[PDB]
């Protein structure tokens, strides 16, 4: 059981390099539009209090340099959708796959194609943290890197990297420029919220361990929802909901372990601990596997 | 604050994966130029697997017994040859999406990306390291045989691994693209026991050097040890012995920082005897050993 990322081939052919003045970052080329963060029109000293509306008036089409490998594209017009700059080019991308723009919720997983200057360099699987950030490795030059899921033939684009927070974590928008969490695209002191553990993902991971055969944590006891939340809130675990129980329903059925029975095992691991044991070869409780991920990778 | 283990982008490998069917057995193949490489146990049934006479089985097959599909395009097999534990199927059509490629044989401790495929279709990609017992603990289900491992340097894909067998320990075993197994394993349904898995000491040391470069320094101590003394303690914790070659490879890292290698070795021993004490190193609660020194020296 390892974190598998989606194959990136469909998204690799959509990455381009966008240059405005001295700023160079990554863009997404779909049909005849290049999507990129709007702070590409800003200098490093404009980022204090940027008035993006005035800044876009004073640019023109020739100020943007779109670089598709070695072929240049002519920006034939430009527009702005809340935090994302949409550059209309003269050439349609022949590699455009079946795609959709979606907005995911906290706790959901996706793959990220880390790119630098329009060149893909790595891919990894990650989850939306409950504080609206993501744990990534975007050292420097990876703004405009995108996150995605693949459904049969459809690539669902759900994330675009915009900023790197000083904690180590990173913040970004969806493809419509709506930006996850209480962040703005300004250089100012922005603090990420209080990061909690995705409880429903932990339970799905515990079900995965039972499927593989690691069953030492199973007990005879069962708890209630209301009792479990007090224990979970104390240990900074997201309150489990009834919908969470229904989502874990299919896993609860084959394992034979009810969600509230498995919750009683989780309570023991929270309070007493592993007691010098390992689950799936880990002394730590993993929370970046959604129930759907466990079903995809196991059944 | 954090190394996250990235895999290489898989696009160039995705266009080379095909489906090979012989009888009732279906597995994955690699299509390069005009050859499809795949494990030779595709010509076996479940009965043959305990004691297979591969040359008896292959001598009885014809070209039309091999069905190769690249998506919906049927590939027409015009010849076949066996190189060690791999079958080379010659087809009439060259793969139009063949990248610039190389075949390399890796050593234990080296890392690569694996493209997990199921009956001709890519499913997922992950990064792993060749363990010192010549196995990989990846995520392989039934029907992933023929999935390959690779590294990308500029535009050259280095194919280094092909999945062949799953061991009862839960780990996986395979060959290089020339058909030579990694480790003392055979393509036979017998009691094949993997060796003891040990931590890759040189990889942990390179990762610790990355930590001091970023700013994690709380684990440093004011002692130094000899290589012989360090290895004596290391084997007690199931760590691989450190050689003089490992010390030279870490040399640039010790030059970039101020800490000598044997100085770093004394800190590692202290971590082993005390544990983590609840703190983290590059946002990790465990000593991590799947980062090669070459990667650290690059992505500083």
């Amino acid at each position: 059981f390892r974190k598998m990322a989606f194959p990136s081939g469909k998204v690799e052919g959509c990455m381009v390099q966008v240059t405005c003045g001295t700023t160079t970052l990554n863009g997404l080329w779909l049909d005849d539009v290049v999507y990129c963060p709007r702070h590409v029109i800003c200098t490093s000293e404009d980022m204090l209090n940027p008035n993006y509306e005035d800044l876009l008036i004073r640019k023109s089409n020739h100020n943007f340099l779109v670089q598709a490998g070695n072929v240049q594209l002519r920006v034939i017009g430009h527009s702005m959708q809340n935090c994302v700059l949409k550059l209309k080019v003269d050439t349609a991308n022949p590699k455009t796959p079946k795609y959709k723009f979606v907005r995911i919720q906290p706790g959901q997983t996706f793959s990220v194609l880390a790119c630098y200057n329009g060149s893909p360099s790595g891919v990894y699987q990650c989850a939306m943290r409950p504080n609206f950030t993501i744990k990534g490795s975007f050292l420097n030059g990876s703004c405009g890197s995108v996150g995605f899921n693949i459904d049969y033939d459809c690539v669902s684009f759900c994330y675009m990297h915009h900023m790197e927070l000083p904690t180590g974590v990173h913040a970004g928008t969806d493809l419509e420029g709506n930006f996850y969490g209480p962040f703005v695209d300004r250089q100012t002191a922005q603090a990420a919220g209080t990061d909690t553990t995705i409880t429903v993902n932990v339970l799905a991971w515990l079900y995965a361990a039972v499927i593989n055969g690691d069953r030492w944590f199973l007990n005879r006891f069962t708890t209630t929802l209301n009792d479990f939340n007090l224990v979970a809130m104390k240990y900074n675990y997201e309150p489990l909901t009834q919908d969470h129980v229904d989502i874990l329903g299919p896993l609860s059925a084959q394992t034979g372990i009810a969600v509230l029975d498995m919750c009683a095992s989780l309570k023991e691991l929270l309070q007493n601990g592993m007691n010098g044991r390992t689950i799936l070869g880990s002394a730590l409780l993993e929370d970046e596997f959604t129930p759907f991920d466990v079903v995809r990778q196991c059944s």
